[PDB]
């Protein structure tokens, strides 16, 4: 299996043909109910791509998690590892899309679920897991996950050494620190402009030294393609959840055995059909 | 027996907000819930509140939607054995925006036009089990043939065991006219009655009761006026309101109030008693969340 660890919320998507008048009943051309957030977007594809993959992030028992629990299953992601709170709501959002200018106003409800620990990591088995991807969040308890899956490599002989990516994809100082953790470390757009970058290859030599020795440095930019450079110094070169259909494609094409080329042009393959309505047909 | 509740069902996801939201902007809400809605669906809750055994009829589509729907109805204890499943269509959703500033409800409905009960769906229900039967005027040529349906079985039935009958006219549709002649009991709005030129409930009833069967008793609530009611007798009877200290949530207390008159004249109390406790309860109702505390 292919473990995501990261967010999942419910969206109920709304698409109108006018923007809501107050205190009027209007009927909506469409509504969808869809599963959000990076790394439950990044299962969505990697199953769809017919890899076995697996869910790790907070849920609060009721209602929006039947939800959530029902639709990861029917798309066959395994849920087991989810980290259960006994305090909070599981987040939903309600959003408008109006298709006379194409705004989305979002309603979003969040208690702020505590995310998942190291202590909660833990617990997981990861023998059962040949890759694991951490969507950067909290980073501080991340870097004790990451320093767990070290510590088992560590023990094992190469084709048992769990795999591990990470995402950077907001500009929070706090996400810096994980730059250093993984084979496979993907850094947004946002965070590279906001870094002082104008250009994918700006950004990456820059920030490959921030890297751990033997990794390779990905970063996808708007319409520029998406570019990789790893230790040999060879640098090689609806939109709702693109950047994570390119992160999960780039992790299924390397688990599959593939070059960090055919990974780059893949994953560039995928994200680029799914900007399509939601997952289903890329 | 049970008491059978014939109409629609909804899923409404209720997100209360301080402002109304601007085109274009993410904002966060101060509360969201999840409830099931519907005029007939709405009754249920209440009969059920109220310790009386009552059953739901209307239709479903699998889905995600009625894996909520039906689940609730169960926790609540409404029967949902005699639901028409459709193979073709979406169950209801909508998403109901309420602004605490001022009090607004703006509805973004969800509907595919699901296919509504039939008089064949009906055909298959029990009428043995049943003591009353009400029916949400909707469809109402397939509804007057369950009407005659009840009618056909009562006919070979003695007093004790004849199912007692009431109609809702809610909208005012011209094909939901024709169900004023059918049940002992006619629930007809203010909407209804308002659209007619009707400027007060007495004149509603004093100018509608000429419609319903012989015997018969028509019954108008009129929101803050209270509610009134007319029976063969030809004595209007009237309940004033009971508005709560604050008004706080005004969804579905029609539906409190026709399934409070429907479950206090189940009882055996008259219909002077069923207007007063009808309005007792979806007073209280508008001054609560949902309907969990009557």
């Amino acid at each position: 299996q292919i473990l995501c660890v990261g967010l999942v919320v419910l969206d109920i998507i709304n698409v109108v043909d006018k923007y809501p008048e107050e205190d009027t009943d209007r009927r909506c051309l469409s509504q969808r109910w869809q599963r959000g957030g990076n790394a439950s977007n990044s299962c969505t594809v990697l199953s769809l791509l017919g890899a076995r993959c697996a869910f790790m992030g907070s849920l609060a028992p009721g209602h929006v998690a039947d939800f959530l629990v029902a639709d990861f299953r029917q798309r066959g992601v395994d849920v087991s590892q989810v980290t259960w709170q006994s305090q909070g709501d599981t987040p939903c959002s309600c959003c408008i899309v109006n298709n006379s200018n194409g705004s989305r106003t979002i309603i979003l409800y969040d208690t702020n679920l505590p995310d998942v620990s190291a202590k909660d990591f833990e617990k997981v088995d990861l023998t059962r897991f040949k890759w694991i991807h951490i969507e950067g969040r909290n980073a501080s308890e991340q870097v004790k996950m990451l320093q767990r899956i070290e510590e088992h490599n560590a023990k094992q002989p190469l084709p048992q050494k769990v795999r591990v990516s990470v995402e950077i994809e907001k500009p929070r100082e706090e996400l810096f620190q994980l730059f250093s953790y993984g084979e496979v470390v993907f850094v947004s757009k946002d965070v590279a402009k906001h870094l002082g970058f104008q250009s994918a290859v700006e950004a990456l030599r820059g920030l490959y030294s921030r890297v751990k020795k033997g990794a390779t440095l990905v970063c996808a930019w708007a319409e520029e393609g998406a570019d990789a450079l790893g230790p040999d110094g060879q640098l090689l070169h609806d939109t709702l959840g693109a950047g994570d259909t390119f992160n999960a494609s780039v992790i299924f094409s390397l688990s599959k055995g593939n070059s960090m080329q055919e990974a780059l042009r893949f994953g560039c393959q995928v994200a680029g059909k799914k900007c399509l309505q939601g997952f289903d047909g890329i």
